[PDB]
């Protein structure tokens, strides 16, 4: 008589790191968002969990957004932490500019850099 | 002239948790699983991740999937797994059964608790 539990410390790097992979291929990915000209095809079940903006448009009928205001390696970066956790080796200068797309967007941790 | 790096160490269990309220409001699901006569709404980026039993399936059209073999209690913890990285006070003689299940949809973590 007894109880067990588990976890598994390598999960979530797994699991966001084949999601992220997904992405690169466009599996699953059920959304494309534009940033000047680029397109990046992702999952809204991420984007909106992880981003208030994308929460509040996925919560009706879309398959493409349009975004201004935002350089596209800027929005790049916002994605790559979305499916990493991670900012890495990001220049000094682009960071005021990260953390403002962060704000624009709803990424707390992006919005919060200073 | 320097390169910023950070990590955003909750992000992963904020993602996970956000993603099972996801589906315990079917919010963003694109597959139902039915075992025994219980039906489990679930996305399928993330079973495709985690489970290569699901990965198989997934790689083709389907929005339904019927198992055998699994009870639901049983299948109700892998999913709660693949949603949270963890298996919590599960009692000790399930285990078994857990451990099977996993190495029948292939969660190679659940698959090797023995």
């Amino acid at each position: 008589r007894k109880l067990i539990s588990a976890t598994d410390i390598q999960y979530s790097g797994s699991l966001l790191n084949s999601l992220n992979e997904q992405r690169g291929h466009g599996l699953f990915c059920d959304v494309t968002v534009i940033v000047e000209d680029r397109k990046f095809r992702a999952h809204k079940n991420i984007l909106s969990a992880s981003s208030t903006y994308f929460h509040q448009l996925f919560s009706v009928a879309g398959q493409v957004v349009e975004l201004s205001f935002i350089r596209a390696e800027i929005f790049a970066e916002i994605l790559n932490y979305i499916y990493s956790s991670k900012i890495v080796r990001v220049r000094s200068d682009l960071l005021d500019e990260l953390i403002k797309s962060g704000q624009l967007l709803g990424v707390k941790f992006i919005a919060e850099l200073g």
